[PDB]
């Protein structure tokens, strides 16, 4: 996250690390035993890690729970990312409290407008490179399907919006992957795609949830 702040240790109960040896993607709780990321995240052998604030430090709330099964969304195209979304089973179930918490999936996709939080462990730097190790957030709005269109000419389709902000600074950047764009307390987007990060009308590009929730809950209930 580029232009974000601290977010406090285990204030985004949802967000999760996925981990292969290292953390290299985001990703959302959204029950007990399934979390939701984006499908260019996909990977065999990931570890799911739960109540992370300083990745690099055990701090006495995370649960580290294998993955057994993980489904890339069946329309996923990798050269234009439009379906960026995977689901991933996890093992076990995680024990959930205050600090580990499912987020709700959408009953509507979010307007043009809305305020949102985005959150991850990704690069601070717009030009090169910072990594932080505690959880970084910003909030930024949902911008208009025009000015997303504008923005990424012949690239935005409609399972993709942008949001943040037209002049750069602030974005989401490389490692925010997958993880959650929440809006009033709904999953709204998975961060996916954009042009570089935090540069001026190149704002960053989410998968949109709100069209994959029948997708999800059939996925969930027969897996
Ligand atoms: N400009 C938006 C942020 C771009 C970013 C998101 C996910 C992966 C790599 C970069
Ligand atoms: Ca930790």
């Amino acid at each position: 996250i580029v232009g974000g702040y601290t977010c406090g240790a285990n204030t985004v109960p949802y967000q999760v690390s996925l981990n292969s040896g290292y953390h290299f993607c985001g990703g959302s709780l959204i029950n007990s035993q399934w979390v939701v990321s984006a499908a260019h995240c996909y990977k065999s052998g990931i570890q799911v890690r739960l109540g992370e604030d300083n990745i690099n430090v055990v701090e006495g709330n995370e649960q580290f729970i294998s993955a057994s099964k993980s489904i890339v969304h069946p329309s996923y195209n990798s050269n234009t990312l439009n379906n960026d979304i995977m689901l991933i089973k996890l093992k076990s179930a995680a024990s959930l409290n205050s600090r580990v918490a499912s987020i709700s999936l959408p009953t509507s996709c979010a307007s043009a407008g809305t305020q949102c939080l985005i959150s991850g462990w990704g690069n601070t730097k717009s030009s090169g490179t910072s990594y932080p190790d505690v959880l970084k957030c910003l909030k930024a709005p949902i911008l208009s399907d025009s000015s997303c269109k504008s923005a990424y000419p012949g690239q935005i389709t409609s399972n993709m919006f942008c949001a943040g902000y037209l002049e750069g600074g602030k974005d989401s950047c490389q490692g925010d992957s997958g993880g959650p764009v929440v809006c009033s307390g709904k999953l709204q987007g998975i961060v996916s795609w954009g042009s570089g990060c935090a540069q001026k009308n190149k704002p960053g590009v989410y998968t949109k949830v709100c069209n994959y929730v029948s997708w999800i809950k059939q996925t969930i209930a027969s897996n």
